[PDB]
This record gives structure tokens, C-alpha cells and sequence, in this order.
RNA sequence: AUGCCGCGGAGCUAUCAUCUGCCGGAUAACGGCUGAACGCCUCUAAGCCAGAAUCCGUGCCAGAAAGCGACGAUUUUUUGG
């Protein structure tokens, strides 16, 4: 278990942070959520542990799974699909927030930020399909899942979801 | 002991009259994201969102008579300063 580093990437330990660049950018993530040391080889890092409990088991997991996606967010993407199931629907806005109208007919009109290092670029490949696309894991999927959740139909058609992938 | 009756300005007064009465934050229940352990799965393990007439504020009332600031003039040619 000692992950190893590509071209052109420069991992810094510092506080336990991780700073990996990139050609595609720059993503980051505070990492003060691991009791267990790191130790920077150069190419490669490696998790030691020492004597530790059960939940050491889980930690070192957990740090290793992350320290995974910063790699992949060097120079790969996150896109993911979306799906639009209905009345039609119909989406309209700029930039990186996110408007929803006719959702069911309704009169009101939904506004959805996405978080920086995720962008929109309204999709016109196939009939209702908007891509979503990024670096950070985390914030890319959490902007598409802020979506899904303001889609909320009450009281009981569902609006299902498409699947994920890389881009670049 | 306001003698009685009509109207009666002013004032007072009427849900018998008229005017005026917000939006920010943190949450609960509960639901998602990144993610494990228990090599899979799963909202939780750290964390990040979303979220109620809830809670805390801004707003409104008082203003500490022992909380405070800015500013003005400083007993007038007697006498005091």
C-alpha cells in the first residue's frame, strides 16, 4: 500500500494537507481527519502504522482513498451525466448556478450554485442530458446531488439519474 | 342639588372609525455528498450540504439612575477663576 505519483505532480505534506498541481489545475483537500503518519518517498507514499486500534484499519483506508482522487485529479475530469424525466422541463442559466422551470408545472423557479471547481456548460449532445464536469470530487458530485435534492416531488413519475465517468 | 327636550363645535373615544405589523444565522426530525472499517455494500468514522411555526440575532421598546464617547461655552475689566 504505497500509492505512487505521476508525471508532473507535485505533492506537499504540510499540516496534513494535500496540494497535488496540475496541468488541469489545482485541487486541494484538508487531510487533519488521520492520526497515522505520512511519509513522502519522492514517487511514492507510504501509510506506516504503528501498534494501532481498529479504527486505525479505517483511517489508513480512508486517507489512502483520498490521497486515490487527488491523483486521478491531475489531469482527468469528473464528468457526470445527468437526466431530465417528465409537461417538459427546460434548463436556462449562466455560469456556474443552475435554474430548473416547468418542474412539474410548478410556478415557482429553483436556483442551484455549484461550488468553485464545477462547471456547467449546458449540454446539447442529446436531448436532456446536461453535463457536469470538474476536478473535485467532492464538490462535483455535491453540486449534482444539490440538484437531484431540490427535485423533490411530494406527496405520490420519478426523476431518475444517468450514470458517471472521466473526461480529458 | 346640572329642571326638562332638539341640535350642538372642541376634546375624548369605537374591531361602531381609520392607519401600520420584516429577513438573516444555527439547528431538530429527516435526507443527500466525499468516503471507510468489515478489501463489497452503506448519509458517519472526520467532514461537507440541505432542512421546521424550533433556537439565536438584525428590526421594535427600555437604556446601566456607580457603562461610555464627540462636541459647545467656561462666574469678566467689581470679585471669583
Amino acid at each position: 500500500e504505497t500509492l505512487t505519483i505521476p508525471e508532473g505532480v507535485s505533492v506537499d505534506i504540510k499540516a496534513r494537507l494535500v496540494t497535488v498541481k496540475g496541468p488541469r489545475g489545482v485541487l486541494k483537500q484538508n487531510l487533519r481527519r488521520v492520526d497515522i503518519e505520512l511519509k513522502k518517498q519522492g514517487n511514492t507514499i507510504k501509510f506506516i502504522v504503528w501498534h494501532g486500534s481498529r479504527k486505525h484499519n479505517a483511517c489508513i483506508r480512508t486517507a489512502y482513498s483520498i490521497i486515490n482522487n487527488m491523483i486521478i485529479g491531475v489531469t482527468q475530469g469528473f464528468r457526470y451525466k445527468m437526466r431530465l424525466v417528465y409537461i417538459n422541463i427546460n434548463l436556462t442559466e449562466n455560469g456556474t448556478v443552475v435554474e430548473i422551470r416547468n418542474f412539474l408545472g410548478e410556478r415557482i423557479t429553483r436556483v442551484i450554485k455549484c461550488l468553485p471547481g464545477v462547471t456547467v456548460s449546458i449540454s446539447s449532445a442529446v436531448k436532456d442530458e446536461i453535463i457536469i464536469e470538474g476536478n473535485s470530487l467532492e464538490n462535483v458530485s455535491q453540486s449534482a446531488a444539490n440538484i437531484k435534492q431540490i427535485c423533490n416531488v411530494r406527496n405520490k413519475d420519478g426523476i431518475y439519474v444517468s450514470e458517471r465517468g472521466n473526461i480529458e
